[PDB]
């Protein structure tokens, strides 16, 4: 059972061998057994990978159509068991007001999760939503809090940041990677300069703290293999990708129904 | 919402289009929808979808690892609300000691499930064990019997059979689609073949109209579906869950993930 | 018997023929639920922001990914319905449920007792891009409006929150019986909800003119700011608390009555 | 979070000033958030107070609708993280048949409960048929030895007493205070007063510094706490639950509500 | 599937033939087949059964460690498939103040029990503690209520009753059957048996002169204690035998085959 | 709490002084008090015996009725605290996928069971059906493995055998006492000779790897104290039997039955 130490030793070695950290979402074992045959770097398992498996929008995951920290619990019966050598992290809904925190981190440990992130994040909330929800105890800052006790849990993790001042406060933390969130996936939301402007800008953020963490990107308009390709031509200090709908659902969608289509083809001579 | 009568008129035309009836499974809503968009006939879910979408073995859904008639009904509910114009039908665990055929038929149609098929069946089972689950309550006759209670509830129903004389019992039950099922993934292609042709004769004898459907054994693939419908003219199409859902999702999620790992900075 | 849906609409236009407001009220525990019929309250609604109010949390946690909304308010109704006797009560439902069939689930609650149904949690207090995100990828308001209007079809009473102008069309041709103007989290100024509310009543108006409006949120926090609505908005019957109905009540009186008992003494 | 000997010496610094030792049952977050916002000296939650704040009976608690040792753990999420700076503590049903008490105990101790009490209790009730679950293995002694193993766990313990016998036993237990339980808030207050009394001389044959409360019977209300304090010297506090939570609430919510219902437009 | 009405015929034809009506609890399934065997009357089924067959006490299903009537139902699925042609009736705490006693026997009937009991009753309960509940809304007249209901929806009736007034009040509901239960089993003596059930018998005839009569409880031990209220009771009819039916039975019966596996030494 | 050493040597010393270890299957909590008041060397838990003592068939146990390593946990409860002073074991489903072994055998370790056994067993189950099992990840070497895990956490293990080759990878992991299982209970399953063949080859391939390691009986045709007896006599290194349907089922069935007939056999005086 490898430790985080040697999990970032893991991660820094294949950087400095020019080759990039990829982790994926898994909404279902078989998602995470195919991520592991493909040789992901880590699996990370939330509500929303469910959700997605179940044919529903990603933003399913932050409503109040279950318990995330729940529902994180029991997807672990179906993934952990059928990965063999790849860290796998909870996603943990940081802002939960019928959690401790601490408890539900030590669980997540015993259960065998190599470590955390923060998901569902109010960080993907904007408005006065969201203004509201900071203000009457449902904060970003209480997801830094539950990162920074992962940390002291020696849990791995890698949270989702959506600005320098997040980038920072989790760096702070104890953050063994930042995801730079640029938004939902798939011209709604951010230009692809504006995805490179604000990376680059958390890259140099997080760097006032620690040199060493490693930064990853995903979301908005960082949709496939070759729009990560330009984040890390664009951004030198971004090592890697982030990806859970790219990774599982369109690619699962297309087949099964090429599949069913080529036996619906088929007509006796 | 589409009648049973109705829903068979829709295949009898498809038949007599000369287009192939092919039914499949779906463990989870994303298999459920991208079978839709492939213009599928009909989707059935069970808890060895549930498992096989966990990468397990398909036999996983029928020992103690849960209640398969529990998870058939918590699975309606990612399922059913994602498929617009497919009927859904409820796999049912037939020998179940613990469950009332008559009220839970009755809750399956009530959620919305157009049908049943008799799955987990202990069909699949051999040896002495199968006939001491024969011989202690836990019998395919039970399965026949809840088939027969579905038919008088106006359900569709599209059960297994393994045999002539299960191709006979389910006939009469009213079965509307019967699935050839070969069994263990074995029989040779040709096996295939003569028991299929054996069981379209044995239905027959019953009633000239019943739907046929194969599945399993060396049917892997959509060449070998073709195979069976060259071979049994009474073969009308053909039945497919791994080979739907699993296969596919496992190769492209693969294959994706590969994709990512080899991309380099220029 | 319990009452029909015409009989209930029936009892309010009733009252509101002869000047008297409607009063809704949301219930957290079945003791909110009791005493506000003890008040003569004119409806009750239950659902998961009530039972987290009463928790002593935010509102707003009934909004988020903390517990299955449509699962909360039937776990809810053993709590309230026994103990409400001569009230309507009502099941908030959560209409952009993905996996919740609409039609069943209505059926399963006008059959556990529940005189009708309102949206909530409703994405209609939900914001900016992510609302649009929310709006384009299946968990839009149209489905709170599909929900009611299948409820309605169900003969199921409906007292939908509408946020706009175009949400009270959209509920009005839904066939909605009282619609509750919410102003948002109990932001708008007092003029900012003359305006609002007055807009959605011409708005409701443009559909059928036999429609009961009730405000809701914002500043209106109180019996005095309720009745202001009430003179500045003519064709407003009324007004939905929750908040201010359970929850601030019950926290004064609690802490009053703990140092009431602190401050005795003996003799001496 | 403060040891159990810092909450007594806590308590015995406020007996020292002459103040009095409240304790409060709480049945919602908002009740134990409402009374830590007036300063209580301890909460307790268990399963009647939930069924007071759902508007049922008291002795609801005692009967098969429900677990009480389950209810209890879940009430935990709901109260322990909205209290702050006061000892939460748990009822334990310690006749419980399906319990293994150590480990409950421990397991109680961990989720972040201070201490504890014996509820529901047997102590209330009476007659041959209480006669019948002490010969049948659902007796007070059971409640004594829970509190007992309590006690070797660091846990602070307030366990409910009916009689000098009681007393004596939970004394023995180790038992950090006694609330003296009169009945359902039947006997006099001077009955009140002779068999307090009897218990304050009963435990201090054991201990003459065991904190003594009073609860129940018709000991309702603060003027009739102070009577106590009056009239039983070694007493130093009282314990209310629906003196403390469910009349409160209930008055102020459905006050609230006609004063809601009371508005009137001015005329058209 | 059969009726009320000709179980009812059913049961008076053995009568007239002069064989006495026998009732059996059933906890488990194997229970219930096991007295379908024995050609038993009619089952019921509730709690204290599951816990007897739990090796605890029959007193457990009255108190606060499980619901019972979400108990009853879940059990259900236990019997009711083993169970080939004989009525099986479900306990119904009629005093549940979460229960919806109009929807959950409707449920009830659905799921396929012939008939109900009022089990648990707070008619083995008495003292100051009963009349509490009697005074809190958990009387017995609650439990009558219940009864009359089950009478409407044309469920078989079999309810517990502790006294003439009791049994003019469950005649007057419809019941089918009064068990005129004598208090726990293995108390009264044998005399003050006969004079209550005769006095029962008294009371129900003034109502009506068709009503079964059953015995039940206190020192009514065994088939022989059972004869002698059958010869001492000219009204009585038969028994109702829980705790006798299946629980010493089958303790007794699994000791034995332990020892006498145990007792087997090898053969040079 | 007694060790596993301590539960050993008990055992044991009864083996030494000639008498036979007898062990029960409970599916409620009278059951288990019931062996315990007849003195009974142990007690084992899981869902078949929860399914006998609701009227079903003891293979219903196997099949997906439900989540048998679930089922177990739940019955603690019912069980553990009217059991004082024998031991108490888990049926453990071992080739459950979504079951991981070393956190729920530490779970029923915390418990309080004092060990453990393969049920359900894929070892009851034969034919192309059996041979899919094996070949899909639902193998009796996962039940092997863990017996191995709980041995290592210092678990009484009581495993089901069912050849010799059962025997002896049950013996490598660890297993303190052998069940040499027969089929289902009671002209259908083994003869009493295939019976005596089978457990006397399945001791003696235990024996080569563990000389002291403790051997019962279980299972066809061995339905009663006699037949448990013959098998004593005609299979010289096995020490005792293992009862379930036997131990609970039928007394209970047949008493409950004559009891009830016993009342309606009841009639007033002339
Ligand atoms: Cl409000
Ligand atoms: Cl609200
Ligand atoms: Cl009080
Ligand atoms: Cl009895
Ligand atoms: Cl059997
Ligand atoms: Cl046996």
């Amino acid at each position: 059972r490898p430790t985080r130490s040697e999990l970032v030793d893991r991660f820094q070695k294949k950087i400095r061998a020019g080759e990039p950290i990829i982790g994926g979402g898994a909404g279902t074992g078989l998602s995470a057994k195919s991520e592991e045959a493909g040789d992901i770097d880590l699996i990370v398992i939330y509500n929303s990978g469910r959700y997605r498996m179940a044919g529903r929008g990603s933003l399913a995951g932050l409503l109040a159509y279950g318990n995330a920290n729940q529902i994180v619990v029991d997807m672990a019966r179906e993934v952990l068991p059928v990965v063999r050598h790849t860290p796998v992290l909870a996603g943990v809904n940081g802002t939960d007001p019928f959690m401790v925190m601490s408890t539900f981190l030590r669980e997540l440990k015993e259960i065998g999760f190599a470590g955390v992130q923060n998901f569902p994040t109010v960080g993907l909330i904007d408005g006065l939503f969201r203004q509201n929800l900071e203000e009457t105890g449902m904060s970003y800052a209480q997801e830094v809090e539950m990162i920074a006790e992962a940390h002291k849990l020696d849990l791995l993790t890698t949270p989702y940041v959506f600005s320098p001042e997040d980038a920072v406060a989790m760096a702070k933390a104890g953050a063994d990677i930042l995801v730079c969130h640029m938004g939902l996936t798939t011209r709604s939301g951010k230009s692809m300069d504006d995805c490179v402007s604000l990376i680059n800008e958390c890259i140099e953020a997080a760097r006032t703290i620690r040199d060493d963490i490693i930064i990853l990107s995903h979301g908005g308009p960082i949709a496939n293999p070759e729009d990560a390709r330009f984040i890390l031509d664009s951004c030198q200090g971004c090592h890697g990708f982030y990806g859970a709908s790219s990774m599982e659902r369109l690619p699962a969608e297309e087949a099964i129904r090429s599949q069913t289509l080529a036996f619906k083809a088929i007509r006796r001579q």
